[PDB]
């Protein structure tokens, strides 16, 4: 539709949550969603430009992440496609796309699509926000997801949850076909 659009994480800042979404930290940790750059982190290559949004299962320490990312008010949202990395050497950084039709509450929401990434799930090295910066890089692929949304789809939210000491999930180019 002519209202098509995709959020690239390039208007977001190293650090923050991503401009134009909202977070829940729902497992309580402090913990969450956060855009990163690759002019920040060496270890790090974005799908596009040099942004991405992440949530981790280890960050210096081991975690067990229930981290909300929601979009914005997209209804009219028939589709919405996107590319996710993992760290291929801990890849199991299961996550799921859910849909609300009504707010922002975690309650509101309903799983639509859910997995765990594959990898060599071969061991190497972890990387963090306090990984030493020693120039290493992961086995990290960008692999392409595209997945129906119901009718009445208002928000769009990605969970990282049901996963712990893997490492991470990243995301970028999130596309939403409106319619
Ligand atoms: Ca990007
Ligand atoms: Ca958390």
């Amino acid at each position: 539709g002519s209202a098509d659009f995709t959020e690239t994480f390039e208007s977001s800042t190293h650090g923050e949550a991503p401009a134009e979404w909202t977070t829940i930290d729902a497992d309580g940790d402090g913990q969450g969603w956060l855009c990163l750059s690759s002019g920040q982190l060496d270890w790090l290559t974005a799908h596009g430009g040099s942004n991405v949004v992440s949530s981790f299962s280890w960050n210096g320490m081991a975690l067990n992440p229930d981290n909300y990312l929601i979009s914005k008010d997209v209804t009219g949202a028939t589709k919405v496609k996107y590319y996710y990395a993992v760290n291929d050497g801990f890849p199991g950084d299961h996550y799921a796309v859910m849909i609300s039709k009504t707010g922002t509450n975690a309650g509101d929401f309903t799983v639509v699509f859910e997995e765990t990434p594959n990898g060599i799930n071969k061991g190497g090295a972890r990387f963090g926000l306090s990984t030493e910066a020693n120039g290493a890089k992961p086995q990290s692929v960008w692999i392409e997801r595209t997945v129906d949304l119901p009718a009445g789809t208002k928000y769009v939210a990605f969970r990282h949850y049901n996963c712990s000491d893997l490492n991470y999930i990243l995301l970028d180019d999130i596309q939403f076909t409106m319619g």
